[PDB]
């Protein structure tokens, strides 16, 4: 179990003004720290945020949060569930800002909700330094789905924060799981407009180099293949080639037209990853993996995800039989036999 801590700075809040927080399990014999960003869609105006507050309130408030949480997958402390980082300090950061971890706006007389995702992170890091993060060797910022995109938007800001605060020895890295989306044409007739509206609603912030490239066009930086080239911190990318959330936004739920559509989607995703040296992309129909209990099962070219992440660690000290770039080439869902049956 990871135990809950509400933020001492109560001005950093969830959507409804309740305090944000984090769950922590601390491993005093380790100098590695894993900070995981929860996912769960987003909302982009008053009307659909109001709907989210009725039936998805734990994603908008801490008032009902439980006191402990079980670490699963990469957050597990058992070596046989987590071959990669079982002895690390574990942190789970709940997603209660509905802004893809990008907001920096408080609740006011003109704002019904607060969107503080970028600041919630910003602050979890601050309070953790007093609980042992000051002695870390590596800080891995991880996340799934909306949290995976949140890794891409925030990893360089965390690195900059620790540099100005006087901790140049902490190596900040990122692990983005199922947050590598394409702004492609739908199968039937959209995401990009929802993101554009969201940024204005949230006062959303994007990384500085990406902002300077696109200059009204900041929505571009929410898409993996466009923002990744601008990042300095090392980032490992985990992405199913046929992600279920990507197919949902494409209005896909088999004859020739749809066959070509699905094959072209895999090809395009595969193309966007070819210059990404640390990546794991199996040809499966699924969504999220790294905090799933059976995340050790899937393999690409005979290498599991826990092994590929270990090989990544070694590379940051090509390696013989310990690869870090693993992308399937076969063109149809579940042509990899190790894909989840679920
Ligand atoms: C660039 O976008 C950032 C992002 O996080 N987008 C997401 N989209 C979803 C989603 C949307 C519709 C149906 C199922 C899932 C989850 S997260
Ligand atoms: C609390 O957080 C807010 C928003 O991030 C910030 O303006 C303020 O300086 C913080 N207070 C303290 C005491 O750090």
């Amino acid at each position: 179990d990871l135990r809950l801590h509400l933020l001492l700075n109560t001005s950093v809040t969830c959507n409804d003004g309740s305090p944000a927080g984090y769950y922590l399990k601390e491993s005093r014999g380790s100098r590695r720290w894993l900070l995981f960003l929860e996912g769960g869609w987003y909302c982009f105006n008053r009307e659909n945020c109001d709907s989210r507050y009725d039936t998805m309130r734990r994603l908008m408030s801490s008032r009902d949060w439980p006191r402990t949480r079980t670490g699963t997958g990469i957050l597990s402390s058992q070596p046989e569930e987590n071959p990669y980082w079982w002895n690390a300090n574990m942190v789970f950061i709940p997603y209660c800002s509905s802004d893809v971890w990008s907001g920096a706006s408080s609740k006011s007389e003109k704002n019904e909700y607060a969107f503080m995702g970028a600041l919630i992170i910003q602050e979890v890091v601050r309070e953790l330094l007093g609980r042992g993060l000051s002695g870390a060797k590596v800080l891995l910022l991880a996340g799934s789905s909306a949290g995976g995109t949140g890794v891409l938007l925030n990893v360089d800001r965390v690195a900059e924060q620790l540099e100005k605060l006087g901790y140049p020895a902490i190596q900040v890295r990122g692990l983005a799981d199922s947050g590598w989306f394409l702004d492609n044409k739908q199968y039937r007739h959209a995401p990009t407009e929802a993101i554009r509206r969201g940024i204005r609603y949230w006062n959303g912030v994007v990384p500085e180099r990406c902002r300077r490239q696109f200059q009204g066009e900041e929505w571009n930086c929410f898409f993996g293949y466009k923002v990744y080239p601008t990042l300095r911190s090392p980032v490992f990318v985990v992405q199913w080639l046929f992600d279920e959330a990507q197919l949902t936004v494409d209005n896909v739920h088999v004859q020739e037209g749809l066959r070509l559509y699905i094959q072209n989607l895999g090809r395009e995703l595969r193309h966007t990853l070819k210059d990404v040296p640390a990546s794991f992309a199996p040809a499966c129909l699924s969504h999220e993996i790294i905090i799933r209990s059976h995340w050790t099962d899937v393999q690409v070219k005979g290498t599991s995800l826990p092994r590929a992440l270990h090989c990544w660690d070694r590379s940051l000290h090509p390696l013989k039989g310990c690869p870090v770039h693993l992308v399937d080439s076969c063109p149809w869902p579940h042509c990899n036999p190790s894909c989840p049956t679920g």
